[PDB]
């Protein structure tokens, strides 16, 4: 069984680090990480200094 | 890094309360609850007593 | 086995309203009448005197 | 020939009351507003005192 | 209020069973699972010795 | 000129058997039954005794 | 309240005459059609002798 | 860069006159029109002598 | 077995005749073509002397 | 690099069989085959003698 | 109240600088722009030189 | 006539690189590659060494 959860990444650099950013975390806290699939990406600007981009990603990880 | 929970709040009163009903929940047990997005609404009928409004939402909260 | 009918409600005071006006609709006309999923919102203008809130809703009831 | 403009409304109170919001802006700057089609929902919560329900509509409106 | 889980299930006989596999899942760790939404399904071939069906569920169990 | 209606069949067994549950209901009623597209499928634990598959199916008949 | 009815329209001609072809078929049998909305187009190839241009459409109708 | 606007074409006689209704009224307005998207079509029946169709367009124009 | 390949046809007359297009071309190198879905419509504007309608289909062949 | 093929798979069985139908076409005729996924479902009543359940796959291949 | 504009960016060198590309040109012309959300993404080839990268953004600023 | 072929390419750096190494691999075995549209991005963990980008591209071609 694989179990997705809903993360959104964070860089000051690009969508893909973005992304790297999410499954960082994902690998920080799960075991046995196996894909990501993107599901949004955007950039904020008026809350930050600098434009941050960002990518949501499902991270999957298999059970068990 | 942004992470989201998918939760449906429940209402006899109306979408907004059921929303809120939802994020309430949210900020009981999570720290740093930061936006909502509705990703579907609802009316349930025939299992309750009163017509109850449903309202889901992705709830996003701040790790760390 | 269940049915949907596709139909819109209208109201001059709020969404939620206007799914109601649909269910009630829905409740004159059939029996067991179980959920409604909505599926759109919207606002008429330019066609009334006060603005009229419509929701669209597939509501559902148990055949037989 | 109708056009639409993209608004996101914001209120204190409820969905139906943020959708009205835009387009009280929309009637502020446009003639010939005619009807709105909601495209979103969600609710501020980390960046306001109070949480913030907001609708985006495309607001249509009639040219020439 | 309700909550999903994001589970891929997995047979070598059936999308039905691939789905029952996540529902297995969820039940072996969860109270009060009500549902599930199928949102995808797929077969895996050049990673498996046998086909394996996949039928990714949004599972659904009250809170509280 | 072809018409459809929204039906969801239900089964023990499988989604195949939910899917013909819905046509088998639509050939009940209706003449000139021609195809069904599939449109959702899900299913209902909490309110049952035994796991209900559910297909829902948009079945299609020729008017005339 | 307004309620939708699905259609598929067919012609010999063209795109918009399928449509037209569905809207007849609603305004034979139906008061106060009021509008269609357009949700798949295609095209009957192998079942025919002359290409059959096909149109669905959702035609609202005011009910009462 | 391109920017698109959002404009509803009507006709009297087809989906495509509609279509170029809409990119008509853009080419009197801005310069540099390159290309345009259909979105959605519709046919107005109820608030008009003819039936009337209707193309959804984003028309696309290069800046500067 | 059906195969779909996914095929813009063009025209300078209308959205129908820009279906035929690709159509056309399928029936030139392919056997049995049995239906075509529509999947976008466009317009060329820029890059050609007259408006070029485009339409995009899935044109389904039965394979063996 | 993969490719995909998009294929709808036949049975007078189920839509698990139905899948396998175009799998098993892909695997007679291309090499590296590794993953298929799910994209419509539906069932042909008209056209034939038993009910055949008919399932269309996104049939990924990796290429040299 | 926000309002969205439906940019497409261009670079010779990655999606991130194209859809800076777009927020830029968005700055340039309009006060509190506040974040970008990513719509599409594709890459011009037979027009141009060197394969350009396009990133199209619904760019939201505040009003007033 | 256009037509698409839906590929996904790799890279081990950035989801541009892995749109370059689809479009690459068409112009190959392709004559007149005109343009991509970005269709799905992902990044596959479980199965290689380094993380590997994935960005799944229809890729267009001029036929003739
Ligand atoms: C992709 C993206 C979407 C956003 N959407 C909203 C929104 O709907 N409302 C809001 O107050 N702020 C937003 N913000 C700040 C956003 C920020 C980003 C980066
Ligand atoms: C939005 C909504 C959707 C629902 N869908 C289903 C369904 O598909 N099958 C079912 O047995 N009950 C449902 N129920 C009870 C529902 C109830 C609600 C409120
Ligand atoms: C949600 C909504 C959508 C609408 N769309 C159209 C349309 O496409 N064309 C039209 O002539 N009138 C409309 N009207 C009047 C509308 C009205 C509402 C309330
Ligand atoms: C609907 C909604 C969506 C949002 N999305 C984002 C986002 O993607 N990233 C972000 O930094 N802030 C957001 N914010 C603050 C949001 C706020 C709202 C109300
Ligand atoms: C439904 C499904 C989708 C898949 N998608 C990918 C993909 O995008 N990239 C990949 O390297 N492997 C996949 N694999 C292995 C897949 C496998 C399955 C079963
Ligand atoms: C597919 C499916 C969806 C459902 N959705 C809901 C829902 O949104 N709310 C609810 O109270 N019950 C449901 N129920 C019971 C469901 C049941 C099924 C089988
Ligand atoms: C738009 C369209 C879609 C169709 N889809 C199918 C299908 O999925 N299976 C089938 O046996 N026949 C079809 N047929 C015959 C079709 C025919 C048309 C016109
Ligand atoms: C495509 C189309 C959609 C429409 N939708 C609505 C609607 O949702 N509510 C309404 O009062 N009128 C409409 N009208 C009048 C419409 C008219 C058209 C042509
Ligand atoms: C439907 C359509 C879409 C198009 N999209 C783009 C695009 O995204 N970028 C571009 O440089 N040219 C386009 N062009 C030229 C287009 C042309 C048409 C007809
Ligand atoms: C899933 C499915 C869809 C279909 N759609 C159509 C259609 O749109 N028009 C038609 O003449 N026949 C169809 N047919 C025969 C179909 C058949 C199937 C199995
Ligand atoms: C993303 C993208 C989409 C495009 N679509 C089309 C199209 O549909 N027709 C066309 O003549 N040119 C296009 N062009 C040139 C395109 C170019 C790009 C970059
Ligand atoms: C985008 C992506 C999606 C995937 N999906 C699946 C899947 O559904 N099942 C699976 O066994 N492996 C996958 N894999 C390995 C994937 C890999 C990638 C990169
Ligand atoms: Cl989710
Ligand atoms: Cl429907
Ligand atoms: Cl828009
Ligand atoms: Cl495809
Ligand atoms: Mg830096
Ligand atoms: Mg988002
Ligand atoms: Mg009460
Ligand atoms: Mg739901
Ligand atoms: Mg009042
Ligand atoms: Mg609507
Ligand atoms: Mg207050
Ligand atoms: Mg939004
Ligand atoms: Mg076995
Ligand atoms: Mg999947
Ligand atoms: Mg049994
Ligand atoms: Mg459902
Ligand atoms: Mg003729
Ligand atoms: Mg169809
Ligand atoms: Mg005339
Ligand atoms: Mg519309
Ligand atoms: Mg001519
Ligand atoms: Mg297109
Ligand atoms: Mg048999
Ligand atoms: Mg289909
Ligand atoms: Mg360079
Ligand atoms: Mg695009
Ligand atoms: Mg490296
Ligand atoms: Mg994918
Ligand atoms: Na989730
Ligand atoms: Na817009
Ligand atoms: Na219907
Ligand atoms: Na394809």
């Amino acid at each position: 069984v694989f179990k997705k959860v809903l993360l959104t990444g964070t860089s000051e650099e690009s969508f893909t680090a973005a992304a790297d950013d999410a499954i960082d975390r994902a690998e920080d806290t799960l075991d046995n990480v196996v894909w990501a699939e993107v599901v949004d990406q955007g950039v904020e600007i008026g809350a930050v200094e600098e434009r941050t981009y960002q990518t949501e990603v499902q991270v999957a990880f298999e059970l068990d």
